[PDB]
């Protein structure tokens, strides 16, 4: 009974609008917390405000949980809001930084933003195949790079994780020649045979992956269209063919009678 | 009387003539670069500039009298208006005005409809993206704060300031020296700085790419709809035509049946 | 005259010329080696002087066969210009290098390759509009950059032509920040207000330019498809409409007859 | 030479069993982790001997497998690319460790791509990607020719004063690829070059434009040309229905137009 009373609140525009306002204010506050000048003067006023908004957010998420019960925790966006507000409550090192992640609540609380993100994410599940294939490709070349170049170049390829970092850098193309491969070729003149293929393969996959998405997305669109049009030509065909038997049966009716009279 | 000026203002001669001054004053702007040239042919120019700015003001004036309020409802006129004003404000103000005066070379886009169409075609995509543009700006702003309070003390040149983390994060997005120049340094002090900048790179590029994939595909969905509605509209017309005909021919037997 | 045409137009003639192109290509790549030229240099230079004659024999014949039609043809003109460059005496060496451009005759002489290039080039004329807009944009910002930064940074913006070069570099994004802008911000802390917009506009246009190509090319395909689909529905629309008349007139001519009887 | 004997059937039941394929895939994953631990100097000092045996084991089983698979599938094995790779890879692994080249010991980690061959999901992903290559070979060739031509020009123009970057044909090739990747093309190469040769930009700016034009436009075509094929496959389907529907009504009317002439014959 009272559940309905508060439910009208939690889901009211006032409730959501008010929260979105605090998110935006606390977002300005956290940018003002950057300034060493600012915190010296108005520091305390902020920290309490920080400690207030987090309280309200804890009130909010509690209500939202009581109103939505388990379906709250089946919701990605609620889960995020939940984690982000929890991390914020852990007592004041690195979490202190991650506390700026509650400004992403502005995405959660605004459906306009939810739609953008959901739209973007939609591609990822199909890609997991390729992502895995790529990670394997990296993992293999990371091992080769370490076994080939980690002896004479330990900072770049001394460790599996370091070859991984360096191979990602090569993929981004940042200083891959002047910075990395030209050095390596002073010692190992054929190092280009390892890193030019790595570039080609990696970039081929990236580009072609998205070519496929665009083309395959197009092919699905042409089918949704083809089925609509053909289904129409198929209804028009079922309509005349229904209206010809009425015309045909009359040459049977107007024959049977007109037959007897002759 | 009024028609005389308007018929003149909008003649091909008028616009072609203004376009002609735009181009000359444009070469002047490029010859004004050379110290050598200015030493010899310098003063000649300043008059030429001061001349064309007079003609342009006449032009802008006439155009306003002819179009009245319609002038200031037009973006391309306002730009021509704003720009030509810049040229008339006294040089020794605010030295930046002396520079922004070359923006009137963009008036070559205003006066040529070919160009006006190119730009308009290009702008057409912007309003759809503002959501994403906003999402990106927020994303930067949040990571700028993290980068500042993570790296600003030991690396104040790059992250000491919110506005500097913004500049540096944009650089990382452009991929320019993001590793050799910045992250590899940072990892000397903070070995786990890659956990912050590799995700940042992935997210940023994923959005940028997929945004344009969406444009291409969603632009296509509309094309397949506009087409689908043309084809189906024909099948629907082809039907009701036959329907009326069968109806008549079915009503025609009723006549013969009665008789 | 017909004898010459049968030769010039034969596969043997074109195939034989293509054979010299590929051969002349290997020697021209072997000319790179100081080792090679020391030993087999003279032998090569004779081959060079040989093939260039044969190509001139070829270019001559081809002109006699086609007359004006030859010089109205791009691919022939290329072979002509190219083979001429090779004939002008080596003496200002720059010509001696452009002589390697006759290896592009391998594209001229191979039709598959001629199709690839033509397919690629086919896009450009539409872009002439945008290229101009871009070139203007560069020219405008090149002027601004020169008179903003050339005083304190002559290497990068001291000259109009130099700001052009440096602004193209920014577009390629190579060292734009560490290399150029961060230095400039030492003197001009608001220099990012000039170079971040320049980056956005440039990349926005390039990307959107190709989005338009893909979608507008897409839209033409949807229209070429419509007419084809509509043209059949309308072929279906007219045949039926007649058969109703073959039925209509047959109903009338019968209904009228039944009336009499 | 089994052919179709009772024991050929014995091998076939093994090679094609779920256990056999699943077991091989399981070894691939373990030997894959093993090679990542072989990276660690600490680990090799302690558990080194354990590894080399396991490596020496998995290579044995994989050789057994490759053999069985050949007996079961005979020539179809060598007409299959994925089998050939499995074969090529495992042979590398069998070449003696300290051979003259001494690099195969590294190429031996390529057997981890075997995780792609044994997984049908992966085979399809790779096949989907490769499917584009043959169409491009024309363009790829056009590009290689372009590089080769510009590589020669770069050597003759800049190799004397700049032997590090263009002294050798193979070096101008490597530097021109770098320019294409846009890595330090200006600050690193062309700005230096212009200290000596101020018009060197006329050589490298076109090269950039042409190179990027082709690369981009190639993929534009793929998207569009692949598209027109989709529009053809579609319209035909629509035509074919609109074209059968035209065959149905046409007979329907004539089957009807003859029935009324059938009624006119009566009176006649
Ligand atoms: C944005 C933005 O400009 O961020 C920087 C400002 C200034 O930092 P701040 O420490 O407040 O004072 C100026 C320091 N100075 C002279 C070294 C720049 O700091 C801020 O404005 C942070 C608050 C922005 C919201
Ligand atoms: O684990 C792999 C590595 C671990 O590296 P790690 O040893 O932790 O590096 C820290 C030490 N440091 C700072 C000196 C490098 O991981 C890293 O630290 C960073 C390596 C990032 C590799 C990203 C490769 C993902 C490929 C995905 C491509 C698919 C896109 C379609
Ligand atoms: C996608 C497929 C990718 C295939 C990856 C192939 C990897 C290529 C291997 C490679 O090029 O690495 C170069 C090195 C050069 O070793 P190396 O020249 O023997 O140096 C010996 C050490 N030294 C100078 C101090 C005596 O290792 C070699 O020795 C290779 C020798 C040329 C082959
Ligand atoms: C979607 C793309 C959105 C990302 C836009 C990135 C904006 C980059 C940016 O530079 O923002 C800068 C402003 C404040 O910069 P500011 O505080 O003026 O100082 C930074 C430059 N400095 C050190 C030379 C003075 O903030
Ligand atoms: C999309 C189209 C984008 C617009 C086209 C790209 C613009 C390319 C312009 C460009 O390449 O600039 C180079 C010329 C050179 O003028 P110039 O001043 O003669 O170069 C000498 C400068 N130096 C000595 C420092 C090397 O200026
Ligand atoms: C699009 C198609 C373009 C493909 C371009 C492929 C890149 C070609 C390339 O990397 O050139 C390298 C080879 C080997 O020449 P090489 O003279 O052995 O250079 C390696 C040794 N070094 C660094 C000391 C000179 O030459
Ligand atoms: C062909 C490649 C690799 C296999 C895979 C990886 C990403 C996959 C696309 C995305 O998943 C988005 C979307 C999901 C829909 O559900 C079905 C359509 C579409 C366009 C997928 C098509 C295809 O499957 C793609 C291109
Ligand atoms: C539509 C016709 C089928 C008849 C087939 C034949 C070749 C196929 C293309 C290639 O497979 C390369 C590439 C694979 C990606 O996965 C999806 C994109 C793309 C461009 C494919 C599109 C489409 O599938 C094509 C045109
Ligand atoms: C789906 C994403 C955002 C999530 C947004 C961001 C940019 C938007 C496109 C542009 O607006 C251009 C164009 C305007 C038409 O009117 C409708 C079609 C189209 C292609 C828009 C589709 C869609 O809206 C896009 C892709
Ligand atoms: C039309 C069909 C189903 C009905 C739906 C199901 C999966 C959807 C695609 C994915 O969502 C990924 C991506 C999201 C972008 O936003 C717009 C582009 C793209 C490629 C979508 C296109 C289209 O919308 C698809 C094919
Ligand atoms: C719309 C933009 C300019 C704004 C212009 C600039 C380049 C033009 C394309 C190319 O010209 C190639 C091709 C020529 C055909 O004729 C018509 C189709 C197509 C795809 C053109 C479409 C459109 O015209 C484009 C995209
Ligand atoms: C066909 C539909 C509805 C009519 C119209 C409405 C808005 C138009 C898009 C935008 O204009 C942005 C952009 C302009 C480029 O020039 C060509 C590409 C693109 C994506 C346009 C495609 C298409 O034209 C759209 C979707
Ligand atoms: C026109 C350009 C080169 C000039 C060549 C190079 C790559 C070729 C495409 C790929 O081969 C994939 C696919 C194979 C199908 O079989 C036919 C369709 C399609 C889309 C090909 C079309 C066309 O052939 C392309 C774009
Ligand atoms: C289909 C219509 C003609 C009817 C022709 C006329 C101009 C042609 C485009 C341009 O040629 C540029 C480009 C060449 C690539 O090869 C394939 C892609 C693209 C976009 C072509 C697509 C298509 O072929 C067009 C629109
Ligand atoms: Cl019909």
């Amino acid at each position: 009974h009272m559940y309905l009373r508060i439910t009208n609140i939690v889901e009211s525009s006032f409730f959501t609008k008010f929260i979105i306002y605090l998110i935006v204010l606390n977002g300005i506050t956290m940018g003002l917390e950057t300034s060493k000048t600012f915190m010296q003067s108005f520091g305390v006023y902020t920290t309490l405000f920080n400690q207030i908004v987090i309280t309200i957010f804890t009130i909010e998420i509690i209500l939202r949980i009581y109103v939505h019960r388990i379906s709250f925790f089946k919701d990605p966006w609620s889960l995020f809001d939940f984690f982000v507000v929890a991390i914020s409550l852990v007592p004041t090192e690195i979490l202190r930084v991650l506390r700026v992640l509650r400004l992403f609540r502005l995405v959660t609380a605004v459906p306009q933003m939810r739609k953008i993100v959901s739209a973007l994410i939609s591609v990822i599940p199909g890609m997991l195949s390729v992502i895995a294939l790529m990670t394997l490709f990296f993992y293999i070349f990371a091992i080769m790079a370490t076994q080939l170049f980690g002896e004479r170049f330990p900072e770049w390829f001394g460790t599996l994780g370091e070859s991984f970092y360096t191979l990602f850098q090569v993929m981004t193309l940042e200083s891959w020649s002047m910075g990395i491969v030209r050095p390596l070729m002073e010692v190992y003149p054929y190092a280009w045979v390892f890193f030019i293929p790595f570039i080609f393969v990696v970039f081929f996959v990236m580009i072609n992956l998205y070519v496929a998405i665009i083309v395959d997305a197009m092919a699905i669109l042409n089918q949704k269209e083809e089925q609509h049009i053909i289904d129409e030509v198929q209804s028009h065909e079922d309509n005349i063919n229904n209206e010809i038997i009425k015309l045909r049966e009359e040459i049977v009716e107007l024959k049977e009678l007109i037959k007897t009279s002759l």
